[PDB]
């Protein structure tokens, strides 16, 4: 191999020459700023300077080149990267950095800024990044922007930059089958408002934008509104659209295929190769669709589903390369369509079984057997979904183990064996709450409306303690009627605007039975909503978690397994 | 910060590509008509002369066609390619010219690399040549190393052709030094004479200087008559100046005369509990116990060998892994004056307790757990003391453990439980020899004269073998106290066969005593009993070998009687 | 018409002939020392060949088949099986010669 010591010595000597200006022969003249540099470094880094000097043109012998349509700071950072290899990339100058990298065809920095932008893609810059990837040919960025823009924009459709988009880009966006919309009318009104941004600059594109939307809205309202905005005496558009909507037979999209499903993690892996897998139950389809394995079989993790219906994974441990397990603070995000886990910004401290709770767009991970264990062994930390970073919050006053947390009334409610503390995001403080009369642990709670339903606790039992936020008191309702001499595995969840329970029971010398019940809020009784047949759902285990979310049956595949 | 990953590698790759395509070049070197287009930046960062060549405001600074002379084309090309890729890839022949060109161009990194390569390759013959080379181009490390190697070997050769052509200052430094490895004072005198006979009437003043340097002890023997035979005519004051070198200038004894025949021991009972084993020495005549520094200071289970030129080598061994005994194939050599260990070319297989045998100037390592389970476990590997390399030879006939090997009549002999094979260095093959009637292992043999004396085994078995007769016979039993397990050690002492044995009983202390054995008497006469007041316990895995050492360089081992 | 008993505990090559009714040695297969050659002898395209794998300490297994000649008593290098297509087999694996259909069978997916 090439001697790295001599390579770094040569590089540092060249950078010293650059700083001291000894062997510089070519100077870059940009907006009156002198940039003394060499030809060898520029040729090695950029693919434009190699064609600027070794070409035989008038600049081959000229020692002063007036490089135009560039920026001084961008050129300076590119030169210093070419001379030392350090590329300091902030969150603002990456746009002009990519512009100048495409202006010098510097694939070295082009790849670096492409990776930075593939990491930086978020909701508030999705349309801007897609427009940037349309301006400069970049297929990876274009595809990532396609996916993220489709999802987040069809969720939001309010960005100001969406109005200033090319016709081809909008045709690609609207005609795609990856849009995430609960209805087919929101895309219609989004297209209408985009068209009405201008009057005559969009008339020619009117015949094309309607060609990608289904005819179910091409004969109903929002056709006379276009006639109102039609240019005067234009008889080539009204009669055109009058007899035009014959083709494009109505085909349902993919965004209207989200159903309230119970996502399960760390289930009993059918194949012994994996230790744990992930499955999902369909309360409506009455089937069990398989889910992608956790990233690097990440066990002992926590789940959260934001009000925007997004799944996240935090904490967990990976078997170190017989008992062998090491805890990692890696963070991941689940793609609802690609059926894969996209990595995100990792946490600061590793966790085991963390309680992920979403509130005000922030992901809160409370506790989880942190590595530190100092006097603040109860330190909790939130995540920024806008800036893609983690921020510490007010620590929990008391150290708790095997706890659960929910969000009610824009506040974090973490529950332990007998104590409860409410966190105020506005003031970053903890307030003492009501005290339970029973010592129970290893249970889960579901936030339904303005009440907290702590179900089960210790196997578990059928004890239920209902807490009211407005009343600040713990009261008993009833006990779930289950078979005696059994060990039910209770799982509290909210589904169909009602509090249902996923309770798996096992009898003596008998296999586990799956059945869910609907708890009557006013009657204080668990009614049999549906019985899960064992012909579709097999054993899941004991350390499995359940959460409420929506998934697409089309993108996912049915798990092939014998009843 | 110097980021050595992606950017660094890509940049150096593209720089090599440009050197190859002749791109962005602005300076070309003319070397006896050969053109070497290159860049000023690389020459400035690599060579400390090209930076002044292009930065100093003179004529060659801007001159594109520079005619650099007194430099070889191949050496400049290899220097340029090293500057452009970082790899030197130096051979063993063009080292001198490469070093000369590096010194002329003042390229520090390649200068250091060549200095290390030269200091590692003072084997047997280029010692005086590279010493003169280092005298011409000042190099303190090379000068000192070559001086020590010369003081070690030229004192035994003193006939090298290159030694004749030496500057006066270097010769004065060599001769006046007290590191001459000569057991006699006339050899240096005749060496100086022959250095002053081939070049006479040209270095007459230097002749007088060397005459004074060799001093009275050798000045009063023959030098006057030889000079009278060889003096130029009409020389009178030269007689006056030569007659003056009889009384003065501090006649003192030399150092090479102290080549006392002693015994080198390894893996002794360490005094400080922090250390496990130690290497010590014993003086048969001075009746003193000297110590030696451990070669690795942590690795044990080594094998010893002594060449006819009284050299000590260490090969193989095992060292603890020090996790929070691994075998290493390293090699070492003992310095007779610096009391240190200079490593040499390592072996190819990690052996455990190798048996090294010297023959025809080559070191032969026979057996010793080459590394472990092997397709052909019965295998050997020899060493070249001149070329400094390991050459594979014909393997062993049979696989043996705890074997011993000696050299007799310039032939390799290896002894095992009951079999013996003679290896022919000329034909590189093994010939079957006589088989012992007794099956004994864990013993060693000594090559005294023309007879091999296999002593011990499990005892006191004395089986004498003769090469000319090819037969095994018994002589007698060594007188040892009963209810004991003697540890026999057979080795040559002062051209007389002797043994070094230690007896151990129950609830009794070990006793060390050496006996004098006679060939026709078959009896071990009491030669000397080693007193415990000077020598302490050694152990069980200790080894013994015969060699000459310097008392002044070594240090006495402190121990309470 | 000759039986080739290869290996045993090694690289023992003992050739037997029905007509000659005798056991003889030919040569030793060129195998790196400090290795355990899993020899496998089988007929290939009406030509005697072998399939052997060598294993050392802290080293990866290598698969390579050699072409052996009757009168030369030497295993000429016929083809070295690249590890990019074939992975490790094991110790108790068996080898036999037969004709198969590629379309009916399926390729084994494995990362090079």
């Amino acid at each position: 191999q090439i001697n790295t010591e001599y390579a770094v010595s040569l590089l540092e000597q060249l950078k010293l020459f650059y700083e001291q200006q000894l062997f510089t022969d070519i100077v870059l003249i940009v907006e009156g700023t002198e940039f003394p540099c060499h030809k060898m470094v520029l040729a090695t880094c950029s693919s434009y300077f190699r064609a600027m000097f070794m070409s035989g043109l008038s600049e081959s012998k000229q020692t002063h080149v007036h490089l135009r349509n560039v920026d001084a700071a961008t050129l300076q950072i590119i030169i210093t990267y070419a001379y030392t290899g350090n590329l300091a990339m902030n969150d603002s100058t990456v746009e002009q950095l990519y512009e100048t990298a495409c202006f010098l065809q510097v694939e070295d920095v082009l790849q670096r800024c492409r990776e930075y932008l593939i990491k930086k893609i978020n909701a508030e810059n999705c349309v801007r990044l897609l427009s940037f990837a349309d301006l400069f040919s970049c297929e990876e960025l274009k595809q990532s922007a396609k996916r993220m823009v489709e999802h987040k924009f069809t969720a939001v459709y309010h960005q100001d930059a969406f109005m200033q988009l090319s016709h081809d880009l909008l045709i690609d966006i609207l005609s795609s089958d990856n849009l995430n919309v609960e209805k087919e009318e929101t895309v219609r009104e989004a297209a209408m408002l985009w068209l009405e941004y201008n009057t005559e600059s969009r008339s020619q594109y009117l015949s094309s934008v309607l060609s990608q939307i289904r005819i179910d809205a091409l004969s109903e309202v929002t056709q006379r509104a276009w006639f109102q905005g039609l240019p005067p005496n234009d008889k080539s558009v009204v009669v055109q659209g009058l007899y035009k909507s014959m083709p494009k037979f109505f085909k349902p999209r993919l965004g209207m295929t989200k159903e309230e499903m119970m996502i399960f993690i760390e289930a009993s892996s059918e194949n012994p190769c994996s230790l744990y897998s992930s499955v999902c139950y369909s309360p409506q389809a009455e089937k069990v669709y398989k889910l992608c394995s956790p990233p690097a079989d990440l066990h002992k993790v926590g789940t959260v589903v934001t009000p925007d219906n997004d799944i996240y994974i935090a904490g967990g441990q990976v078997p170190l390369k017989q008992t062998a397990f090491r805890t990692v603070n890696c963070f991941y995000w689940f793609d609802a369509q690609q059926n894969t886990w996209f990595p995100k910004t990792p946490m600061l401290f590793v966790r085991i079984k963390p309680s992920l709770v979403c509130c005000e767009g922030y992901i809160y991970a409370i506790g989880g057997d942190s590595v530190g264990g100092e006097l603040n062994r109860r330190t909790v930390e939130r995540y920024d979904t806008e800036k893609d970073e983690w921020t510490m919050v007010s620590p929990l006053p008391c150290a708790w183990q095997w706890s659960a947390a929910v969000v009610v009334h824009d506040c974090i409610y973490v529950m332990t064996l007998n104590l409860m503390y409410c966190y105020f995001p506005r003031s970053d403080s903890w307030v003492e709450m009501a005290m339970r009369q029973t010592s129970r642990s290893f249970a889960s709670a579901a936030a339904f409306g303005d009440k907290i339903f702590y179900i089960g606790g210790l196997g578990s039992s059928v004890t239920v303690e209902i807490y009211d936020v407005n009343k600040n008191e713990w009261k008993m309702a009833a006990n779930i009627p289950a078979k005696r001499y059994s060990d039910p595995c209770v799982r509290a969840v909210v589904i169909s605007n009602s509090l249902c329970v996923f309770m798996r029971e096992t009898h003596l010398n008998e296999r586990a039975k799956y059945v869910t019940y609907q708890y009557d809020l006013e009657l204080d009784r668990w009614s049999l909503r549906q019985h899960i047949s064992e012909r579709v759902l097999w054993d899941l285990g004991r350390d499995f978690r359940c959460t409420v979310g929506k998934l697409y049956p089309s993108c996912l595949e049915e798990s092939p397994w014998k009843p």
